[PDB]
């Protein structure tokens, strides 16, 4: 079963701002991914202080880096705290409302691309080099989804089942034609060390 939901205005509109804007430093979409999961790894690290139980399902805390040029995608997968169901629909644990709501007033006052983050939605600026995300999910409180788009206006939601992991989310970027840089060892690592170079878990570069 799918089901098949419509973005909030506010939120399509952002997502056809970063397609169709021109804006060539890229890059930092995955900066921003990076941080994404490090807040998730922070949160599941804070609360397994109190219960030791929330850490049954992985205790290792970590990001990896997956490349693969045959399939065309680069995957973001760490051992955060995941999301439920509600929250995947709920815009995936974004305040992404509000968030935009302030960002256009941003990019009014001399702002450009390169601060989404800094409101709540850098998640959607992995538009600017996938022209399709998949986010797979596993919360301890929740079973396992499966989110997508292609932007367009919708998004689905299904159960995902074949291949369970223990908790934590999985981004999976369906690079554009152009795009394919990102798949290359060397630049990964260059955009790592610009951008990600201090963070407070461990990101390991699969090789192919
Ligand atoms: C609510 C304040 O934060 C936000 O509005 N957005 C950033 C944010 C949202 C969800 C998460 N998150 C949680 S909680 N559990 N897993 C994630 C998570 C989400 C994403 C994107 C799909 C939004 C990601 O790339 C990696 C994650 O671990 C982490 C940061």
């Amino acid at each position: 079963e799918v089901e098949t939901f419509a973005f909030q205005a506010e939120i399509a509109q952002l997502m056809s701002l970063i397609i169709n804007t021109f804006y060539s430093n890229k890059e930092i979409f995955l900066r921003e991914l990076i941080s994404n999961s490090s807040d998730a790894l922070d949160k599941i690290r804070y609360e397994s202080l109190t219960d030791p139980s929330k850490l049954d399902s992985g205790k290792e805390l970590h990001i990896n880096l997956i490349p693969n040029k045959q399939d065309r995608t680069l995957t973001i997968v760490d051992t955060g705290i995941g999301m439920t169901k509600a929250d995947l629909i709920n815009n995936l644990g974004t305040i992404a409302k509000s968030g935009t709501k302030a960002f256009m007033e941003a990019l009014q006052a001399g702002a450009d691309i390169s601060m989404i983050g800094q409101f709540g939605v850098g998640f959607y600026s992995a538009y600017l080099v996938a022209e399709k995300v998949t986010v797979i999910t596993k919360h301890n409180d929740d079973e396992q989804y499966a989110w997508e788009s292609s932007a367009g206006g919708s998004f689905t939601v299904r159960t995902d089942t074949g291949e369970p992991m223990g908790r934590g989310t999985k981004v999976i970027l369906h690079l554009k034609e152009d795009q394919t840089e990102y798949l290359e060892e060397r630049r990964i690592k260059e955009i790592v060390k610009k951008h990600s170079q201090f963070i407070g878990y461990p990101i390991t570069l699969f090789v192919e």
